[PDB]
């Protein structure tokens, strides 16, 4: 089988292009987001195919997050992505330790219907007050929920050409309508489908020139859907 690999050096200090990750700090620890792993794996697959990420509709299956990755406040940590073609597998490691595994492959015939649904709101500040009370201290670059219903099953997400923070605000919504008390971190995701062509068509502009997308959470189907992203079967565990 063919194999491919790429190494991403993550620096969060004040002059780094990845300084925005300091706004993903949970109970005082800077944690690399689960959706940051999705992003670097997707980039590695595009790089292996000679495509841009926006040209690559993609499926993830059976994503398992084996441990959290703390980020350093100075210097760098290096995350390595390896892909194996025949099995469609990927692995992410850090200093030889396995961090994430699963399957990833191009979505050969995307179905735009996956991103549609049949057809009392909290403002942004109250949303992040609610998340703060539940234990999540997101800073401004991760405050992408612009409004959400009191039940947490619909809302609007900001789009800033950043797939990491956009998909993280989809996980934030799922947490919003939860009966769980306290801080919970992802441990696995059954499937993720991304179609950038649909994403571009789902975006719309508010009066303030902000590009946004509608988000819904289905308790019945165990899915969260926004723009061109469909997340199925999220599971989480308690953290201190």
């Amino acid at each position: 089988s063919n194999a491919s690999a790429a190494i991403y050096n993550i620096d969060t200090s004040s002059e780094s292009p990845d300084h925005y990750l300091v706004d993903h700090t949970l109970d005082g620890r800077v944690l690399f987001p689960a959706t940051g792993y999705l992003s670097i794996v997707w980039k590695t697959l595009a790089r292996a195919l000679g495509l841009g990420v926006e040209q690559l509709p993609v499926v993830f299956e059976d994503v398992v997050l084996h441990q959290a990755t703390i980020l350093p406040k100075t210097g760098t940590v290096s995350l390595e992505v390896r892909l194996l073609e025949a099995s469609r597998a990927f692995e992410v490691s850090e200093n030889g330790n396995l961090v994430v595994s699963g399957k990833v492959y191009q979505w050969d015939d995307p179905d735009p219907r996956l991103f549609d649904h049949p057809e009392l709101f909290l403002a942004q500040a109250e949303v992040y007050k609610e998340l703060r009370l539940r234990g999540y201290d997101y800073g401004p670059h991760f405050q992408g929920i612009l409004e959400a219903s009191l039940e947490g099953d619909s809302g609007r997400l900001l789009w800033k050409d950043n797939w990491v923070s956009f998909m993280d605000t989809m996980l934030q919504m799922s947490i919003l309508g939860s009966a769980k008390h306290g801080l919970y971190l992802p441990t696995r995701v059954t499937a993720i489908h991304i179609d950038p062509a649909t994403h571009r068509q789902k975006l719309y502009t508010l009066q303030d020139k902000a590009q946004v997308a509608d988000v819904v959470v289905s308790r019945w189907l165990r899915v969260t859907v926004a723009g061109g992203v469909h997340i199925s079967g999220l599971h989480t565990e308690s953290a201190p």
